[PDB]
């Protein structure tokens, strides 16, 4: 009985942080950094560098496991990755988690998000 867990979101079901924790994907150390760049607001991610072939489906596997997908958003018609993830922090993971991370015989890239 699993159905559809993942790739949601609510009220009363998430902040799932814990004390110690330092993954070979991401670090903290190596996120802090990333957070200073936008507001501890934005939470929209972003992946440009993305092939025409990239499903969503496949990228569920991904981003999903560094943090929360509340209503992760894929732009084939474009060439990025938009994750409006719960907390600010989290998205920015997906920055300093693959950043050019070898997808399917290319290069991806990373970013922050809010166009405003």
């Amino acid at each position: 009985g699993s159905g559809y867990t993942n790739y949601n979101n609510g009220s009363n079901y998430t902040q799932k942080k814990q004390t110690i924790g330092l993954p070979p994907q991401v670090n903290p150390q190596a996120v802090d950094h990333i957070i200073r760049s936008a507001p501890p607001r934005v939470t929209t991610a972003y992946i440009g560098n993305i092939p025409h072939f990239a499903t969503e489906a496949d990228l569920i596997p991904l981003f999903q496991n560094f943090g929360f997908i509340l209503d992760f958003k894929h732009y084939p018609e474009k060439g990025c990755c938009f994750i409006k993830y719960d907390t600010h922090e989290q998205a920015a993971v997906c920055i300093v988690a693959l950043a050019n991370f070898p997808f399917q015989g290319r290069n991806l890239r990373t970013g922050w998000g809010k166009e405003r």
